[PDB]
């Protein structure tokens, strides 16, 4: 059930998969939403050890279960690549500045 | 104990966290309360060197510990961003022209 | 205090508790009053995030302080469940059509 | 994950690169910060067999991850040259007097 723990937010595999599908679709159509224009390139400044190859893109995953549509993104993100492979689930919660930590 | 001091008001991390959670929930839903429509955009006219990125929003934090729900907001504010990250705690107390100064 | 604000109407916790007790008593007795047969099932078409479980029942709360007894219902309603747990306080004021918005 | 170790402080290549960029920028502008006026010339009294040519300049790298801005410098330093090339990472930790030893 609780496959990904981002701070106090708990996400299942289905939650991640649904958010990822939505994010990948916008990327594919070349569309973006929100003040930060998601989805957009994730450069992996944090140096996470992803098993899948780049380029990576970050997209918000909402604790409410709704698909991100331009409103408040919150602290959590799903990261995917050009093959629509899941790189990882990250969050600002527990990190300083605009840095991320991986959800466990 | 006294994590943030706004004038003579002593706030703990828990106090700030509770205030931020209530304010962020309203922002995320797209709702506001009070004659000044909180939470509202904070443009950073004071130039606080926030570690997190904008857009910023200010939400009242009450000295009594009660969560703001529409009355007089007082002088104290918690500033959070769209990522649900705390930017800072500021106050009108001690600021000329009713602007803001940081809570220490 | 002004614990709930439905449009321009201001309600205290006591006002809500009194109205709730009245509606739950009729529900328990299996009786209704008013043109719309109150209390009756609240389907939650609005999809509000209630902390208590369904089924839900809506019952009018009057600004005058009188307990509803079959007259004009007004725009405000208290929503409770089978265990007499308060789900929320909602209103038609500020909403479009026959919809409801939550009182703050 | 521990590219450079100064005593007990663990530094990634990113930590060092970010520290170097900040220090070089100040040298470029002719500006210095802190009581010891950093960045300043490093004369190589320790006789490190650096791979890049002199002149060398020393600049503090903080274990907290923040960029040095004039406060307490700590024991660690990044050494870079006029071509913006990293010469090495050194520390006072484990050395007597005001001498330096290399971080490995
Ligand atoms: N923290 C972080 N930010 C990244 C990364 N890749 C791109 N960014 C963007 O770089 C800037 C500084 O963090 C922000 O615009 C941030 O976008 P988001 O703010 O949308 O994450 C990354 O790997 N880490
Ligand atoms: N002091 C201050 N007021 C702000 C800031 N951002 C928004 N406001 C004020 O908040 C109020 C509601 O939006 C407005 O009066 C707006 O001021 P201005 O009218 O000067 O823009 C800010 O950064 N500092
Ligand atoms: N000090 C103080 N400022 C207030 C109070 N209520 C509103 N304000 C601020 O005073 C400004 C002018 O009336 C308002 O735009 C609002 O700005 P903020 O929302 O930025 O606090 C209050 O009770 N105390
Ligand atoms: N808006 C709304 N009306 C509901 C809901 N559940 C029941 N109703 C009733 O559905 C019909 C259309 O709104 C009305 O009879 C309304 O009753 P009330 O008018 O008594 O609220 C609900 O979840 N939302
Ligand atoms: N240990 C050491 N100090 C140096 C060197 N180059 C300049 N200095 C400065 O020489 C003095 C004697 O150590 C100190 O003021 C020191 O500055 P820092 O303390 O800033 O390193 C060097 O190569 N080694
Ligand atoms: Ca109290
Ligand atoms: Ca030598």
């Amino acid at each position: 059930a609780c496959d990904y723990t981002c701070g106090s937010n708990c996400y299942s595999s289905s939650d991640v998969s649904t958010a990822q599908a939505a994010g990948y679709k916008l990327h594919e159509d070349g569309e973006t939403v929100g003040s930060n224009s998601y989805p957009h390139k994730y450069n992996n400044y944090e140096g996470f050890d992803f098993s899948v190859s780049s380029p990576y893109y970050e997209w918000p995953i909402l604790s409410s279960g709704d698909v991100y549509s331009g409103g408040s993104p919150g602290a959590d993100r799903v990261v995917f690549n050009e093959n629509n492979q899941l790189a990882g689930v990250i969050t600002h919660t527990g990190a300083s500045g605009n840095n991320f930590v991986e959800c466990t």
